[PDB]
């Protein structure tokens, strides 16, 4: 039949947009599973899809909490044809404030979604493509998983963790047949008494201003989820695909200024002036 | 009055030969205060402490259970000082097998300790440190943290993580007078059944092998804690202390050919010929 997509976090965003890419395609190619952690907000994106003539179920809903590796169980049961032959890893939650602010909650819940679920998902998928010689597996990445960015701590170790977790699966996936691809992308598109009140007043200073170049950034330079879906097909449609792709090369500067310096020291004072 | 230090994870390795050295320094400047998961594992620190000779007083131990923000806050208090002047997180998780192989609650254990404990620890001392505008965080850092490795595909995600937590905060922390850095150690001293059937046959080859070249490398490349301690030291008494602090050459070519290859397929199958 077609490749076979099952995709995660296609609530709103990336996954949404490339889940109707793929199944609208000019060859009618890939049979897509969107997966949702509330079955019922897909209305957002059947609209998009029923709108792009979508041919005879091109697009299925499943309903996936990464979370739960029953609901990842499920969800693998529940794919019919009984292969994957691209797994789209890309659910995902972001955590920005001062670190002694954030929830412990917080911190756990994006550990546990952003690493652990993506493990979840590798676990139940990645035997069968082993088994088989052959399967993609492409991971929403972050630019922030490559270098470290004040105030987002814990989103970005979640992000480097993903980086530890891909490379060394693709080291050992190498003789396999199968492959490894993260994507990584810059920023995208879809309390203060509180913050001083857990903080001290420099680093509530240092937060706000971070905020507002943060704003600034995301104006001058933020993608839209169907160029970020680009770069997806981009890297499934690629004959042999590289462990990395990137959306845009507006940050190769400042990557390279930490690629020069293992210290570390020129890429801090860097990204600190930067910001600040 | 003398600095006070305060170690995570000092029941064996690392941490124990990093307390006692500090505790034994002719200086007698440090006020070692040695944690430990289980206060029943502390004999081995206490042989050591005397034995180096630690005078009366230049070390104490308490619980501390990094997976428990009461515990951190317990022993946090049990410091009559009232600050510390350097913190090491230094407690430590390994978790080797094929990923598939793997459990979940000891994937999540890994992040929890590994991750999460280190930022429970920041969250509970780092507001003292900013305040008074002094302190000096050590993090012990690992090979598997800069470099994927087959089979510690959860190690390295965890160790991965602390260079991006530990990055983010450095890049806040360089006005406040509060330096982070990690401690980059290679390796350093001190069912079968249940594997091929959690996995496939040809995986389950590059396992023993892995292992092989892995004990073979653990032959020709382990580094004494005395050696890397005194790194630590180094770290510490450095009047510009950088993010990153290497206990040994050997692995800086894998990362150098690492980081010119931002694709990263080079540093693949560079590991991969290393390995198998
Ligand atoms: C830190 C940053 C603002 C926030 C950006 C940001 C925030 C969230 C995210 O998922 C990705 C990115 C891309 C890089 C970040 C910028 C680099 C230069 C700058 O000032």
């Amino acid at each position: 039949a077609r490749t076979v997509v099952l995709i995660t976090g296609c609530s709103s965003g990336i996954g949404l947009h490339l889940a109707v890419r793929l199944a609208s395609d000019p060859s009618q190619s890939f049979k897509v599973y969107a997966t949702l952690r509330d079955l019922k907000t897909q209305g957002r994106l059947w609209e998009a899809a029923r709108a792009l003539a979508c041919p005879p179920g091109s697009l299925e809903t499943l309903q996936l909490d990464v979370r739960d590796s029953k609901s990842v169980a499920a969800a693998r049961e529940r794919v019919t044809e009984g292969r994957v032959d691209v797994l789209v890893c890309n659910a995902g939650l972001g955590l920005l404030g001062p670190l002694e602010a954030l929830g412990e909650d917080a911190v756990a819940s994006v550990l546990d979604v952003n690493v652990v679920g993506t493990v979840r998902m590798l676990q139940a998928f990645l035997p069968d493509m082993k088994r088989r010689g052959s399967g993609r597996v492409l991971v929403t990445g972050s630019v922030g998983g490559l270098m470290g960015l004040p105030f987002n701590d814990v989103y970005c170790a979640s992000k480097f963790a993903l980086e530890g977790l891909c490379e060394s699966l693709a080291v050992l996936l190498l003789p396999f047949g199968v492959h490894l691809s993260l994507i990584e992308c810059g920023p995208v598109h879809t309390s203060p008494e509180e913050v001083l009140d857990r903080t001290d007043i420099h680093t509530f200073h240092r937060f706000y201003q971070y905020l507002a170049h943060s704003k600034q950034v995301f104006r001058e330079a933020a993608q839209n989820p169907e160029e970020v879906a680009e770069v997806f097909l981009t890297a499934l449609r690629a004959p042999k695909p590289t462990l990395r792709y990137f959306t845009t090369e507006r940050f190769l500067p400042l990557l390279r200024m930490r690629l020069d310096d293992p210290s570390g020291s020129n890429y801090v004072t860097a990204m600190h002036r930067e910001v600040f």
